[PDB]
């Protein structure tokens, strides 16, 4: 192990424990605050020691050291706002102020956690935060948390504890600096390089940990995160279980796996400084910073937010104050005709090097093509298969909007049919009628009321297309506000696609054999499609039929076509 | 081919296509009736002549003729009543009396298939039927239909065809009697041996059939049934695939796929006798009947419905007028020394037998244990097993149930992560909160209410339990009515397992930290769960837990040791 | 909507495109109508083709395709056995 940052570690469960049956009872008393996933991830290192020096979230004097100096108030470096944020409202309603004590409270438990002491209350300039920490980026993930999800005041205090937070997912796997540190101890470890991730790890970085541990003559900690990570990346269930498949390929006893419940925040540079710190107060003695560490790619104008190896020079500036050697890579690659990997800055500029990408790697994710072992080991292959399959096996909803009565309902039932002729996966058919009978029996027809059903409908569709399954579904959905609705919730699990069935209303209308249009017609029932309410035609739908001009066998056969070419019905 | 039953084949979509326009005309303006699914498969049969002479749903003196006759009034040879069953209401509702004109029309796109012309308005002896026909047990399948799904009374009349069903789903091979004749002509076959079948075609099966064909010097039609069959066989689509698969297991040439819709009713003998006039009708010179023809194996007390063999016996009766030859076999095995297939009365007492029952089938494919290639061919298995996979892939259901604040709340939300780290599924949790805004925000707390509620979580449940995930509900649900409403829908899709949270309402109103439990003590929350509203205790849970001495850890532990020892985690 | 395709030669992969992508062009059903009469002097003979063709029928998306033989004697006359083809698929009623 190595000193914590600032010499003293932060353990403030460590320090509470004896007071924690009063803790506890004091905090059941006082106004209770409920975080956000976000602030439960600080709340955790804070409280374990994890950000020493730092005792609490910051208050504006710490703050603005940071927002501006990458030091805290007592002159430590920390290049990383924490921070506790919070409404007026809530502010007004708990009455909080300066010398208040608050509960802070865990939504997924509802357990009692800390007891944080206010400060101050201040009000942040979320510009100049998003400047000076997270460069300027409106796209940049963290700027976009700061604005849509960070309220408007920060609540800066120090912290009491009062419970660790639960965790129901690989207990023995986390650690707490305390605990880590017991354990390099256990072991008899004296020099441990720690490498941050929140991917898959593939074989250039086995490659590069073994060569860290090699020229550091040190002990290799897999030390991942399992927090947040960037938004969309593989899930943690899927890295840990590819983290465990790669620890048979290091030599017996020279790696160890823990957890870190870091919510990162893809700062670059300064999120770079940040981990070195805690890796440091997690007890490492060496810290791996590669290309483009806690970067976030780039933006859409195709920008990329930091340069590659800009968070190298950052952690360099404070070599001498940050308390943990850092060990640098270059892009590592594969050179084939040796069958080696090496950084970049070792190929002979004549040399053969290849290399896959997070894109080609998607792709053939995608399609089941064969991912070289020369890229990533084949047990590590396999677990990142069964996490995103093949178009084959992927679920799917198929969307479908039109007048009551335009043949969207007859297309359904033929499409349900036909998938479970084809065979691939179980097909859930949500008419119009069976989605009002059996989930939404009690609304009515209100812009409020329509745009509340759909929104059911594509809860369902979206845990269904989630677990593979081919959804078909066949409301009316006027507006098109609930469609986009529709769409994002299950675009979140698969492909969402939208087909209209343009059938015009006079056709609908004329062959309504439910008389339904009928008593719209003589004012029986109000507010009818077509009749009163309006239908918003979709602007840029998937496929547009007619039931006037097309038949339900050609309209199914169409849909089935762009399925196949987007893959769905390939051979699983 | 061979002569229709009767000498004329009712082919009533042939004797009125030149009537179409104007049948269709007037079936526009007539009182429509919209069809059950079995109505649908009975009025496909008739009017295609599959039922001839038959061609209309019976009238009472049809009827009676064969209620206790085997005959229709015009003497010839009918074993099943055919009949078109409507309530009261409807009789009434659309002013319905003898002499009256009906359109059928197909619930699954709405189109007007024939006109019927009512002769009688008779009210039948459900319970002589039940008798007389299905033998007379009440746990019969046949028998359960006619009290819970027939309506009151039948009515009866000939049939004008408008419309010929229209079907999305193998149309290549489906046919109508005269498609079929037309087909055994130019295939220039004469003598063609039928086979009935509801269940995937195993190699005993493809044995029978070279065997009557051979003997018989016949042609094989393998003609199985793909409209309703008994009730939890295995799904049409898997079973054709499943046919398609030993085609080519013949002779180039030899059998010919080809499929009926024909809605069973596992009459045995009366079906046997049926099914020949069926089968007579498309054309088939000969047809097999086996061990238990038609027969629903046996019921609950262990006695089974009819014997092996008599519906050989009873088609026997007929022999002299049924124009079709019958072709018997007696139960047929596989002699594993000189490994072959033959009827077992030619099986000398010496010799050893290897059967796989229908029990020791289910149990393979539930625990993926290896199936024979003596017993079926793989490519059938494979099939078999892409239907009904092992425990191991299975999705299924966790119900917990508990008063509000009992912790089934936290006690799910840990389930869920740890189902997550477990790996094989996908997970669903619908919380009890998160249920009620997303799928019941407008519903109340009214017995109904609730009822309606676990209704709309048991709808959802099934369909995710369909498609293999594992669905974690946790709703108060205080009503045993509704919680068997949930366990008997999920149960139709897979299995589901009811976890009572037992903790004391004391503990929960104690540490309700939301001070609801408070504000329906002070009256502001009517008819809240156990202050106004009842909780009715779970009688037979398939877990019983308490958050007062056991914890969510251990609590997850004992449920997930439930889902072990059933299989449910082993590994795919 | 019917697309006819013609050939006298086992079908690979490439062919199953074509096929595929003018069923989707011009929203048609696919008719695979090979020459089962007379071909070029040397060709891999009718019951190994037929054979392939069938093989390769479960490569479409269910209902899709349909496998009819002509009987037909080729002459391998280029650009008017094409005219010529055009007219046999048309009298066997394939639009395309
Ligand atoms: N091919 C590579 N060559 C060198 N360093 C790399 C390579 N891939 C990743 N790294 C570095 O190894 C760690 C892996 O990072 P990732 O999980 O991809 O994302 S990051 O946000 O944690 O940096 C970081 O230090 C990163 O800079
Ligand atoms: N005011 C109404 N407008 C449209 N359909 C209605 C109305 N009142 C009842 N219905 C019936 O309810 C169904 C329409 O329901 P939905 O498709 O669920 O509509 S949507 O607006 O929410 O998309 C059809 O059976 C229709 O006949
Ligand atoms: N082992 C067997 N030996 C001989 N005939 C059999 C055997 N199993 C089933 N059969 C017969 O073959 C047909 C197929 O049987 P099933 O599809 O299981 O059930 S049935 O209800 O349609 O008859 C019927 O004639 C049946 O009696
Ligand atoms: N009368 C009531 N009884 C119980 N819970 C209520 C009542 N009114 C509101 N609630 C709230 O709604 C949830 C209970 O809802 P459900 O579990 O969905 O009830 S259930 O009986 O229909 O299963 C809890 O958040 C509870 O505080």
């Amino acid at each position: 192990a190595n000193a914590p940052h600032g010499g003293v570690l932060k353990d403030l469960l460590a320090r509470d424990a004896p007071r924690q049956a009063e803790l506890a009872a004091e905090a059941e008393s006082l106004p209770a605050v409920t975080l956000t996933e976000r602030q439960l991830c600080d709340l955790e290192l804070i409280m374990n020691g994890g950000f020493s020096p730092l005792e609490g979230f910051m208050n504006q004097a710490d703050y603005d050291r940071v927002c501006e100096d990458n030091r805290l108030a007592d002159g430590n470096v920390f290049s990383m706002p924490i921070t506790l944020d919070a409404s007026q409202e809530v502010i007004d309603e708990k009455k909080l102020q300066a010398g208040s004590r608050i509960t802070l409270r865990d939504f997924r438990d509802d357990r009692n956690l800390a007891i944080l002491t206010i400060d101050d209350i201040y009000r942040p300039d979320k510009t100049k935060e998003a400047k000076l920490v997270f460069g300027g980026d409106p796209e940049h993930p963290a700027i976009v948390y700061l604005n849509n999800t960070v309220k408007e005041f920060y609540i800066g205090g120090k912290i009491e504890a009062v419970n660790k937070l639960n965790h129901y997912d690989y207990v023995a796997l986390r650690y707490t600096p305390a605990e880590l540190r017991v354990h390099f101890d256990k072991l008899g470890w004296s020099r441990v390089v720690a490498f941050q991730t929140r991917n898959p790890m593939h074989r250039a970085h086995r490659e590069l940990t073994v060569r860290a541990a090699r020229s550091r003559q040190a002990n290799v900690l897999i030390h991942p995160v399992v927090g947040l990570t960037k938004p969309g990346d593989i899930d943690h269930f899927t890295r840990v279980r590819a983290y465990q498949a790669l620890l048979p390929r290091y030599p017996n006893g020279m790696a160890v796996l823990g957890l870190l419940g870091l919510a990162m925040r893809m700062g670059g540079p300064r999120e770079a400084i940040w981990h070195a710190i805690i890796r440091k107060n997690h007890g490492a003695t060496h810290f791996i910073v590669g290309r483009d560490h806690a970067g976030p790619g780039s933006n859409s104008k195709g920008e990329d937010f930091y340069g590659p190896y800009d968070a190298q020079h950052a952690v360099e500036k404070y070599k001498d104050e940050l308390g943990i050697e850092v060990v640098e890579f270059q892009m590592v690659t594969y050179l084939p005709d040796t069958d080696e990997y090496r950084p970049v800055d070792q190929v002979p500029a004549g040399v053969k090097t290849l290399n896959i990408s997070g894109t080609e790697l998607r792709r053939r994710l995608r399609s089941g093509a064969h991912i070289p072992e020369w890229f990533s080991y084949p047990e590590v292959v396999k677990i990142l298969r069964e996490s995103n399959p093949p178009r084959a096996t992927q679920g799917f909803t198929i969307f479908l909007t039109g007048y009551m009565n335009s043949g969207k309902d007859a297309i359904a039932r033929a499409l349900q049919v036909t998938l479970n002729q084809q065979g691939g996966r179980s097909v859930s058919l949500l008419l119009g009628d069976t989605v009002r009978h059996e989930l939404s029996s009690e609304l009515g027809f209100t812009r409020e009321d329509r745009h509340t059903n759909i929104q059911r409908i594509a809860f369902v569709a979206t845990e269904l297309t989630r677990a593979g399954a081919a959804v078909i579904a066949a409301p009316i959905a006027p507006y098109e506000e609930s469609r986009k609705f529709a769409r994002d919730a299950v675009s979140q699990a698969g492909s969402f696609f939208l087909v209209h069935v343009a059938t015009p209303l006079e056709h609908c209308e004329q062959s309504d054999k439910r008389g339904i249009y009928a008593a719209a017609r003589r004012g029986e029932i109000k507010g009818f499609t077509g009749v009163d309410d309006p239908y918003e035609t979709p602007e840029k739908a998937d496929l547009v039929v007619d039931f006037s001009k097309q038949s339900v066998r050609s309209i199914v056969h169409e849909i089935i076509l762009v399925l196949e070419s987007q893959g769905f019905l390939e051979r699983q």
